[PDB]
């Protein structure tokens, strides 16, 4: 039957591995509440103010949920599987379920509050698979589903930034009288979820999203060597080395040696001339992508309008922490407080450098582009990366490599948004009250992941990520990596190696 | 199945547009209360009373859903596509659905109040197709759907007027006696909604009701010039001009000129002789139209008795601000502020003038009727316009063309009214005590719109609706027309051109 | 007689639709971001690690191609063009040098912000037209991912990228066309070619 | 909300007298033709396009 | 039937819009005449020689016919109807008449 009291799906999880497949279930307990008062807004996001660097939202009510990262699916024991047994993997199909809703009211009488199940009220769902709205989900977010099956998830609201703020600014003058930045909020689109078909849904209903993938792998095999090496320094070279004459030394024509010979193949692009700006209120990145149309005003300039490009050397080697990808494991992390620094994973495709010589020495190329014959490798993504990242709609576009190492998709999986049917509430006056309630509710991400297993014709022992490479935490400093605190809490790695990256483990002959 | 815990129906919104046709869904969430606590009751309309202008009406408990204008079906963006893009449209069909209904109790206990949901409360809901009642919708009211698809619907009592009350003012005199008058009253007729079968519905249950169109076009194309000029200026004319003689020019006979040919048409009717009276409390139309049969007592005259008919000017230019057509964009708005003025489409079957001219020159005909072969364009109406108009039941009338820009239908969309069943509460005395309720619920209004588009051999480019005819408002003003402050306020449009009317984009050849 | 014939195309699209924001906000400023940003010291303020503001998060997006270094040369009548596209095999004698051999590229800026009136597109709508008579300039279209910029921030502050190649992660929107732009250019035969974006906007 | 869209009140008179608009015929029977960019009606203006 | 004094074919223009696809036809009246005395020939293209650049093209007796650009084929109307309704278009097929020669 259906109804109150009938429970609309049981828990699933765990992970089923397989030689072609691997099918990851996670279940969660959701909560979302009422976002703005059922309102949508368009206001200022100010900084400290230091610097002209704003930017303008509009916020939404609905809440949305987000599925992208690696940690939320798969469990540290499911990833270490994962990574030392299989060389490429990617998700077939994905699988989202709601179900289990509990809508209760909120009773608030002086401190003490008590909560009252209603049961008629209802709670609006709506998938975007089209992508006619703006994306929520965005990279490196703390909004993605939390990692251990017993937290509660909490959603966030949904917002989207309508227009660049600077380009809008108003500021212009007196003399220009900014027509073609007015030009730009005339057309400043405005979306309300509202506006598409979507389900309502009481405790008894549930629903389900289903998802297919295509996209491309993520390889987890190690190059031993350096593309350049691909020769056999035993046998000679028909080539001819000439240098021209320097100073005194005579130009020299001679056959190339045969332990070094010319490689047919270059540095994988990445930028090392910037360096970051500022305070860390202001967008500090060392590189900014910004949009200045002629005629519009830019008082503060520099990275107040634009956004950063980091990190900007892509396969290059991070000569300084700048360039090195960063992130916390925990959004209570402060500063060098739970911060964890990507590392080399020894990938000789990866961690590339260039030098161009003069006649007397070599020096460090800079900023190097793209060009013929360039062969590199993405980002060794950990269990802490984000899966995908949406590509934007444009007419013309490069290689695809976003340097965090997630997959950039032009359709991504769906963002499933969700919020509060408002109830109102009589009122005399044009207040507009509302009943205050809230909804929590079971979500189960089910995905299917397609893997292929490594053979090797090498003899010797290979890397595999073990649980020695851990170290202790929590109080008293006796509870592992992924392992519970006395208090309860959850210990999460502190180095790059204990995130288990791919690109490390397997050997694969260039 | 179902019950309470299942929601009857889901969300539906936007729209569909096709070459054919045009399908704009709309759901929204209503609230309806307790009206009259449950009573019929006649009273006097009272004004200031400087004047003797009053009115009496009979207010029921019932509350109704008026779907009525183009500002709810339609998105400023499906507007300015439909009025873009297509010459004339229709209402084919419209398909009003309401579920998702919730009867909750109001628990007040000193100041704070409570709100338990009963569950086994029932509201009513009629609606009239067949128009037995007085009609509730008029046009111009602010009951009707809001814009935004979040705003809560707060639906308006249901209430009619009985009897012209100065006929039936029972002010007479000692030497009539009003027999007649009192003749009016014995005959005044009262209406319940009870009389009808309706239905009763609980939380679980939902209703539908599906409405027919058939009815005129509204054409969205443009005259470039006046039927006038519909001539050839090259051509010679066999025509004669005789003008008689005045004062010492003598009478002359000639061929009337090439370039000025007669027309075969004439100006479109129009009053502009009236204008208005007295203080905004009463009525100040510049006509009046009024009933007086012999016999009854009229003691103030003038607007006492009467309603004003404006604007009094059809097709004619609206020579002062009195005959341009003026509205308010939200209830808050007062004098001067949030008005929008009728402005001239440049339409050139629009705006028409008719000059008398004597011997010496021409003068303004003040007031043109009905005469044959008058051709003019009915008002351009705006997306803030009302859709329909209910066509009196009577003998003869004349051509139909409000001039609001409605379009007066002898069968409109039936009325949907709908109350809270009184529950009853025990009480030792007689006073009828009832419990307080109210219900919230989701009505979703869905039109399919016929929809024809233009071709033209025009040669040049042609008007359009564009984001560019928008104005900042707002807080800190940098918020576009139809885009939200950011305290959330929703911002309205100052100018008729930002209503996006029709008759001014497409060309016509006349 | 008469004669007829027929041609059946197979070509790209012509994209009408604008980009309101550019790729770099596609982010939530909502949202809080998992990110650090390591800023190294300078001069006598210390080095700084903390977590990335919500309302600028880093993009993974970057400027499309384009050129702003190089600047016009010489009389209206010698070929003007800021790049010269040019081939000079070994051996040959070249006494001009310069713009004399070699067909010069413009506009040379892609996708990139038109700093100056040379780079901007121009033309005329007659041929009657002389100079300043006739001439229509290419404006912004407004759309986010046309007219871009890319700054190289230093320790201090930002400077423009004179000119930028390509790269990955690169996204742009191809010229506006109007109605007086060709509809499309000839390519070239040759074994290697990078991605086709006439910069005139015409199909290749 | 609304879009631009190309309206031919983006244009502007020119000819003789200059009072025949562009993309019209002077009474000499000269074609006006655009003096601006956005009398061309340039596409990627008007329809907006999700990121 | 067919020759001197029946016309080959009449003109055609406008333009036909739809969902999936536009129709644009124009009619347009040429004339050509005889170049380079029926002549190939190559000559420097010479600038005012202020500078050293210079060019060579062989001409030859032919004449062309360039379809290529959007003004011939939209009138602003069409143009006009085109940017704004549809967000992208492209063209599938296109079909030259060459008649009534004179």
């Amino acid at each position: 039957g259906s109804g109150v009291g009938i429970s609309t799906g049981g828990w699933v999880g765990g992970s089923h591995f397989s030689d072609k497949y691997v099918v990851t279930k996670n279940t969660r307990q959701f909560i979302t509440t009422i976002q703005n008062g059922h309102l949508y807004k368009t206001e200022a996001i100010e900084t400290t103010n230091q610097s002209g660097k704003s930017q303008r939202c509009v916020t939404t009510p609905w809440t949305y949920f987000n599925f992208n990262q690696y940690s939320c699916h798969f469990s540290p024991q499911d990833w270490q599987r994962l990574t030392n047994e299989y060389k490429r993997f990617r998700p077939k199909a994905m699988q989202v379920k709601i179900y289990n809703l509990q809508i209760k009211q909120i009773l608030s009488n002086g401190a003490d509050t008590t909560y009252n199940n209603d049961l008629t009220a209802g709670v609006h769902i709506f998938c975007d698979g089209e992508h006619a709205y703006p994306n929520a989900s965005h990279p490196w977010d703390e909004d993605v589903m939390p990692d251990l099956p017993y937290k509660t998830w909490k959603l966030f609201q949904y917002g989207y930034i309508p227009i660049e703020n600077e380009l809008a600014d108003l500021d212009g003058n007196a003399a220009g009288g900014n027509a073609t930045e007015k030009a730009l909020l005339y057309q400043m689109p405005f979306f309300l979820l509202e506006n598409s078909d979507h389900q309502v849904l009481r405790t008894g209903e549930s629903t389900e999203f289903t998802f297919n993938f295509d996209c491309e792998w993520v390889n987890n095999e190690r190059a031993y060597i350096p593309p350049g090496l691909m020769f056999n320094p035993k046998v000679p070279t028909r080539r001819v080395q000439y240098i021209r004459q320097n100073g005194s030394t005579a130009a020299s024509t001679g056959r190339i040696q045969p332990y070094s010979k010319p490689t047919s193949w270059m540095t994988g692009p990445g930028l090392l001339s910037a360096q970051r700006v500022g305070p860390q209120s202001s967008d500090t990145a060392p590189f900014m992508v910004c949009t200045n149309p002629e005629g519009t005003h830019i008082n503060t300039g520099a990275a107040g309008f634009g956004s950063g490009f980091d990190p900007p050397s892509g396969c290059l080697a991070p000569t300084n922490l700048e360039y090195k990808l960063q992130w916390y494991q925990t959004p209570e992390g402060t500063g060098n407080n739970g911060n964890i620094i990507a590392n080399p994973s020894l990938s000789m495709l990866r961690d590339q450098l260039l030098y161009k010589g003069n006649q007397t020495t070599y020096n460090l190329v800079g900023d190097i582009w793209m060009f013929p014959n360039q062969v590199w490798d993405r980002f060794p993504i950990t269990r802490e990366n984000p899966i995908w990242c949406k590509k934007p709609r444009a007419d013309k576009h490069t290689i695809m490599d976003p340097f965090d190492g997630s997959i950039a998709m032009d359709h991504p999986p769906g963002t499933i948004f969700i919020k509060m049917a408002k109830i109102p509430v009589p009122t005399a006056s044009n207040a507009d009250s509302y009943l205050n309630i809230y909804c929590t509710g079971q979500v189960s991400c089910e995905i299917v992941w397609e893997v292929e297993r490594y053979a090797t014709k090498n003899w010797r022992p290979e890397r595999r990520h073990t649980a020695l490479g851990m170290s202790l935490g929590g109080e008293s400093n006796y509870t592992p990596t992924y392992h519970v605190d006395p208090t309860g809490a959850y210990i999460q790695p502190t180095s790059y190696d204990q995130c288990m990256p791919v690109k490390t483990n397997i050997n694969k002959v260039l």
